[PDB]
């Protein structure tokens, strides 16, 4: 059992006709019965989407959340905000924060043990780069950015594990279906080691390459693929609703 | 002079407690020509502009992108803040600088970057314990506003806010001597490269731990021109009190 699972990454973009005019785009479109589907608009713009997304059909997100609670810390975004402010989810440990800010595993696993004991629902992201999977250093890499996760992370229940290959995030290759399956049944029997196939086999182990209305199609057929996190069409109305419907027979009801 | 004082909510808020803020500072009143700015954190910034006195009160951005908009997961860009209705910015807070390592050079890119695109900047300055301790402390400022004066092209809307880090959550307070021995090195070290026309009509604001109490002993000072407000900003009570410390250096 897994709720196919389409995470729309806006990341740092829109404005405010674009954001209300992607929230119309997003409204008008259709998702089928039984599929988790989450927006997560940058924090400036959160009370309008949740003011005005249909709440039937999406969920929120935030695209950070800082890694202790409240205090003196400019800037940043409490998890206890969210929660409080209403957000379920949050997407912690993103390929443009691991490296743009320095965002180590053990303090992505931390940031997210944080959020989960805040109320929140984590979109845990981990994944390579180009400087990686050539030297073959795939297998060490996410066992390495996996086990800091296990080492905090004391409940998986609201916990997506998204496989983003930074050789693949914003340049266009997205990791056709037989690579990014081949991963993902790594971290499959991966959590099965070190949690038990009872978690693994419940857990979405979702994919955060470059997703478009096109390429969906291949990619959620494979086995271990349980859904998408999506950035680029995600900005883009009926290009979301594409993706959120290529979920078929993974869609639990 | 327009006396500036701003209030950095920073990292706190919830539902009751900004609504409840917002409430208390609506109620109390403000001396007529002072600049006063509130910069709570992302999330309220919709709320607090919608219900926040239009009349009495500007609204500010905690922290700005480096860049604009584009693949940033996360943060927040300059021009997604002037379409949105914000006027201001805190950018290059000691907490920023420390904790998230915003380097010197990006405190500065930062601040041309967020003032091409429309904003105003409440620019963060200032030293640590190791700085004073050393005796650091002009050499320090000299870098930090220099890299400004390298990036800045137009200072009509920048605020320059001094910040001493051992005199932050401390809770000691740079005494009005202290504050103003700094607050007139920086003067003068802007009419050294911006001319004199430009150093006198700028805000150099002080940002220590001001609260209702002290904000009277600082705002006599010569060249105190108002406060970078934290912890007293979070009582619409003690803030609004802070705000009258103005007196003549506003008038209308």
């Amino acid at each position: 059992s897994a709720k196919f699972f389409v995470g729309g990454n806006w990341k740092s973009n829109g404005s405010v006709a674009n954001v209300a005019k992607l929230v119309d785009e997003l409204n008008a479109g259709t998702i089928p019965r039984g599929v988790d589907v989450v927006v997560a608009p940058p924090f400036i713009y959160i009370d309008y989407v949740m003011q005005h997304l249909d709440r039937d059909k999406y969920q929120l997100s935030a695209q950070n959340a800082w890694i202790g609670g409240n205090g003196a810390f400019t800037g940043e975004v409490s998890a206890e905000q969210l929660t409080d402010f209403g957000v379920p989810w949050v997407i912690l440990g993103h390929s443009e924060r691991r490296s743009l800010f320095g965002e180590s595993n053990e303090v992505v696993a931390k940031k997210t043990s944080h959020a989960l004991a805040a109320g929140l629902g984590v979109i845990a992201c981990i994944g390579e780069t180009l400087e990686q999977r050539n030297s073959g250093s795939v297998f060490k890499v996410l066992d390495a950015q996996m086990d800091a996760l296990v080492d905090e992370v004391k409940d998986w229940t609201k916990v997506v594990l998204a496989y983003e290959p930074v050789w693949a995030i914003g340049t266009g290759v997205v990791a056709s279906p037989e690579q990014a399956q081949e991963v993902h049944a790594y971290l499959r029997q991966y959590c099965a080691k070190k949690l038990g196939a009872a978690v693994a086999d419940k857990l979405r182990i979702i994919y955060g390459g470059s997703v478009s209305d096109t390429n969906c199609k291949d990619l959620s057929k494979q086995e271990d693929i349980d859904g998408f996190l999506v950035g680029g069409a995600s900005l883009k109305g009926a290009a979301f609703v594409t993706i959120c419907n290529a979920a078929g027979p993974k869609a639990k009801p």
